[PDB]
């Protein structure tokens, strides 16, 4: 019944409480080193990332890690292997993993708290959601951290479509930093494409999650990629590929 | 891990006997042929080894020139030799032997007309490659296949080497491998327009090394030649379902 999809009775709950927790977002910057040009003051950047076991239905890794700003360097690190209770639902994702990486966050607060991050990234979408609450927004209410969502794919949502027309916009994109906004039909900017770096043609899908604006996320996310996954999350990922990869006996 | 010595001198043996066997020129009238006209049906092989000792090994039987897969089997081995460079033959040619077996007692009339190996064949320390003991052990011509170059009779992969490579612009395009002693042991090709890492090729058995390149690059959709590359998708295919 782990990978067994929620009675919808289980999903009209879940549905309540992103309704009550999206009143706490944030979405204007709070932080000094987000209002200074060069993001001066910022030290500690976060990445998480959650992989689920190929064949297990009720396995997975979750991973932390804190890298330095601006050398992106890893100063804290922590993966965990989890028991899973609920499958991949869109729109209902922090259900299945926040629990995880609010417990690896309360277990730096317990071990390191000094390399607490300033701002974490977390894979999966922030505002731009089917309720206005992604995964992390979810994680910033549960935690108060500054969270930044980074998605790989384009969630469809509010009227957005991966469509000729926004196929187009991506071949516009002609150097890393380069973005364009993800509007909805209601005229509401919901996130930014961007462009991750020279080398890469596929976007990145920015967008708030929680005590950041747009733009300052958008620029961050930029300035942590080495590659076209921001090295935080994606030193995160590689630590739970590699923890797995350990537990099953190689 | 390694064998011992005296295991290997065995081995080293063995390989300078049968070589005495290996036919380095053509011998089938396909062969000869502008086009391989009469060439229906080309072999691939793969083993793929789990870094326990657990192993898949598979041969596949495609048209040509459609490149189909008319034939397909994948086994799994068990053998506990270890790879030795020089001496790949003694960790896996049993196996390949029995897969040609198998085909003979279930489709005889797919028998392949030519087998690619993934290794090299008179490419090789002792001129006697795995897939040189592939074609004398089953008779079958064998076309030696590698994707890095083994440093024998003074090959390296230098600077000098990667000059050539670069050379190498178009599908089709080779230079030769010439040992120090002046023999060519084989050709360097590149295998597709849209790669630049050459493939190593080789005679196994009963085909020239013109003919063979020639073949090899005829059955390259992509840069590992699509017989070798639907026995290993099979192989690795198989292995996933533990």
């Amino acid at each position: 019944t782990a990978a067994e999809r929620p009675p919808e009775e289980t999903l009209s709950l879940w549905k309540g409480e992103q309704a009550r927790l999206k009143a706490r977002v944030v979405d204007r910057d709070t932080e000094a080193w987000q209002r200074d040009p060069s993001f001066s003051g910022l030290q500690k950047v976060g990445g998480v990332d959650v992989s689920f076991v190929k064949g297990d239905s009720v396995r997975a890794c979750a991973s932390l890690v804190v890298l330095s700003y601006p050398e992106l360097k890893v100063v804290y690190e922590d993966s965990r292997m989890v028991g899973l209770k609920a499958p991949y639902v869109s729109g209902f994702l922090a259900f299945r993993e926040v629990p995880f990486l609010v417990e690896l966050v309360q277990r730096l607060q317990e071990k390191e708290p000094d390399l607490m991050p300033q701002v974490v990234l977390v894979d999966g979408n922030g505002v731009l959601h089917q309720r206005g609450f992604g995964v992390a927004c979810h994680l910033g209410v549960l935690t108060e951290l500054p969270c930044i969502g980074v998605a790989k794919k384009l969630l469809q949502v509010d009227g957005l479509e991966n469509n000729a027309l926004h196929k187009e916009k991506i071949v516009l994109l002609q150097a890393g930093g380069d973005t364009f906004p993800l509007i909805g039909s209601s005229g509401t900017v919901l996130g930014m494409a961007l462009r991750s770096h020279d080398h890469s043609t596929k976007p990145l899908y920015v967008s708030v999650g929680h005590r950041i604006s747009l733009e300052v996320a958008v620029r961050l996310t930029h300035h942590c990629c080495r590659f076209r996954i921001p090295e935080p999350i994606r030193q995160a990922d590689i630590r739970s590929r590699e923890y797995i990869r350990r537990t099953l006996g190689q």
